[PDB]
């Protein structure tokens, strides 16, 4: 039986979706953790050696530990499950290039390129299962779609000047690309905090009149809240974005956790 490490919890369930159990399904970042600064330990070094293929976000997710991607199984491929998703710069200011913003997964477009990268890294892996890796692929696409589109659907409802996703880490750059809407953020990754950004966001808001703005769940809600009272707008809550939340919590799946933050997301802006 194959080994496919998966970098963190969202890849890693999204590859269980597809493989189901035809190989084992292996999480580096567990739940819980930051994606982008964690501490590889002893432990996930032997995951990394029985690793047949390792699965990355890549946009520079996991930058600080490819490092630990070395000593390999012969044969062993890193594959980057983002390919053909055009990179968002961590620049605000989109003149300037940047470092590539890693949320690419908050999208429902996006969603289907991480579900085919993987099936198909999944298939030359282990080509005896093609077929059920192609029906599995089709089957978890389609239920995505059937979930999160009618979330879309509402979202696309908003009357323009509304159009606004405003969030304290940038994690929502890429669904503002998918869905049409603009983009205001206080820091672009959590690892990294700028005086000058939550001016800037406290400012765009007043001027553009914007209503709410949310934390995430493995952030603080302080800078949020704080720029809702100078702002005179209000705090959304808590999405879900970085990681899947623990089994009990809301967002166990990464389909789960498009519903969910989706959801809350169409909620407040009605």
């Amino acid at each position: 039986k194959k080994v496919v490490l998966s970098s963190f919890s969202i890849i890693g369930d999204i590859t269980q979706n597809i493989a189901k159990d035809l190989v084992t399904v292996t999480t580096l970042v567990e739940a819980g953790n930051d994606a982008h600064s964690y501490q590889v330990t002893s432990a996930d070094a032997i995951k990394i050696q029985n690793a047949d293929l390792i699965l990355c976000n890549g946009l520079h997710l996991e930058e600080t530990y490819m490092k630990y991607f070395t000593n390999l199984k012969k044969g062993t491929k890193i594959i980057t499950v983002t390919d053909g998703i055009n990179p968002i710069g961590v620049s605000e200011d989109t003149s300037v290039d940047s470092e590539p913003n890693p949320h690419a997964w908050m999208s429902l477009t996006n969603a289907m390129i991480y579900i085919e990268n993987i099936r198909k890294a999944l298939t030359a892996l282990d080509p005896s299962n093609a077929k059920k890796y192609e029906l599995n692929a089709r089957e978890y696409s389609e239920k995505i779609r059937n979930s999160i589109l009618p979330l879309k659907t509402r979202i696309e409802k908003v009357d323009p000047e509304k159009r606004w996703f405003v969030t304290s880490e940038g994690c929502l750059v890429y669904l503002a690309e998918d869905f049409g809407f603009k983009s205001l953020y206080l820091w672009p990754i959590n690892s990294d905090r700028s005086p000058s950004m939550m001016r800037h966001a406290i400012n765009q808001m007043r001027s553009h009149k914007i209503k709410f703005i949310f934390s995430e769940s493995t952030n603080s809600d302080q800078p949020a809240k704080q720029v809702a009272y100078e702002t005179n707008a209000s705090y959304g809550g808590v999405l879900y974005v970085d990681s899947l939340s623990k089994p009990d919590g809301p967002a166990p799946t990464y389909l789960d956790l498009l519903r969910f933050s989706l959801t809350k997301i169409v909620d407040t802006l009605f």
